């Protein structure tokens, strides 16, 4: 970028709040070799999101049904409860540790003052209702212990929603719900009542709609980009973008390389040959090219998926990674559907997440000085790093 440019970004983030809807918490953050106060092996730490102003970050309480690989077993269910209780200690030891350096936002108020005390800003939020099993009233117990956000899905089904991408390995089928159970159903009215963020990245499109029309306030799409892009199932299409849109919410664009760029030919021809070899048919769009998710794998042996799962994800690791140009023709794309308003910024750090100039937390305003470059007015720009997400929360808990 001209230095001119840069300079316009930097003196932008002296001024506004930019927040990231997407961050995993590594397991062993926090610990020797992977500090939090320190410039570590991550791409978030309280070093580099000083460097780049990154105001604050939402960051989940997550658990699934870890492989590694081992098929999950209903033990699994008591081990992903262990992946969130771990989460929820990190956050709160940050705070405990780093008092003068690090706080948990509860409402887009905190957020504003926290930012203002020059804390780094957590927003505690949840991804995937596997860990919950039946007991509705997790919801409100995780509400009331600070979390602002709730994701039903991940990758896999589970008994709450419909993901948009079913594992052969859980032996899934595609849209077993029909959307949502019934519990699932009676989720979105308990979020709206307790004036928690409903998410619907990672959720099934059935599952989608049914939280568009059972929601009494905005919702959120925390890591998604357009199909437009790259026509995955994990991508949003444009009606689903208009239903977030007419709830009042806000599609966070995502920094994933791989949603936001189609996997060039030299890729595709190395994931056909490994297809080959283990007697699936040349692939028919990206979806199983992204992940193993040929429905035929649920009868694989354990060692046979670990084979073709870690191939499959190392020839992924060889595509050249898309850029802030793909990034930001997304934003631009879900702009020109839903509106200045309605869109955001996430990365999906530490899960894959990061483009090609925009490696961690300390980067941001490279992604400001695209946006500069394109067009955008500082005023946008502003609404596009949170102003339109605390907008959204702020409707969302008047909602409770
Ligand atoms: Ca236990
Ligand atoms: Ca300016
Ligand atoms: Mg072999």
């Amino acid at each position: 970028y001209p230095r001119k440019v840069m300079q316009h970004a930097e003196e932008l983030h002296e001024r506004i709040l930019s927040f990231d809807s997407r961050i995993t918490v590594p397991l062993d953050f926090g610990t020797t070799g992977n500090e939090v106060d320190k410039d570590g092996p991550g791409q978030l730490d309280l070093v580099k999101a000083g460097r780049g102003r990154l105001s604050g970050a939402a960051l989940a309480i997550f658990g699934w049904p870890e492989m590694w690989p081992h098929k999950p077993t209903p033990g699994f269910v008591d081990e992903a409860r262990h992946q969130q209780e771990i989460r929820y200690k990190i956050l709160t030891g940050m705070v405990r540790d780093f008092p003068n350096q690090v706080g948990i936002a509860y409402s887009p108020e905190d957020f504003r003052r926290l930012a203002m005390e020059g804390k780094f800003a957590i927003v505690m939020s949840m991804l995937n209702a596997y860990p919950l099993g039946d007991d509705l009233s997790q919801l409100d117990k995780w509400a009331a212990r600070g979390v602002r956000m709730f994701g039903f899905s991940y990758v896999g089904n589970n008994d709450w929603a419909d993901s948009s991408r079913p594992l052969p390995f859980f032996n899934d089928s595609p849209d077993a719900l029909g959307g949502l159970s019934p519990l699932g159903k009676q989720a979105v009215e308990r979020l709206n009542d307790l004036g928690v963020i409903i998410d619907v990245s990672q959720m099934s499109t059935k599952a989608l709609e049914q939280v568009a029309a059972l929601s009494r306030a905005p919702i959120v799409a925390s890591h998604s980009a357009p199909r437009a892009l790259v026509d995955i199932k994990r991508n949003l299409s444009d009606h689903e973008m208009q239903l977030i849109k007419d709830s009042g919410g806000v599609i966070q664009v995502v920094g994933f390389p791989a949603y936001l760029r189609p996997l060039s030919k030299p890729t595709l021809d190395k994931l056909d040959a490994l297809r080959a070899r283990f007697d699936l048919p040349p692939l028919e769009g990206l979806d199983y090219a992204l992940m193993p998710g040929d429905p035929i794998i649920t009868i694989w042996p354990e060692q046979r998926f670990g084979e073709y799962a870690s191939a499959l994800y190392g020839i992924l690791e060889e595509e050249p990674k898309a850029g802030l140009k793909e990034l930001v023709d997304a934003i631009d794309y879900t702009v020109k559907k839903v509106g200045i308003d309605h869109v955001g910024i996430s990365s999906d750090f530490n899960d894959g997440g990061g483009v090609d100039g925009w490696k961690d937390v300390s980067e941001i305003r490279n992604v400001t000085a695209e946006l500069i470059t394109r067009g955008y007015s500082d005023a946008d720009i502003a609404k596009l790093w949170g102003g339109n997400f605390l907008r959204a929360w702020g409707e969302v808990q008047k909602r409770a």
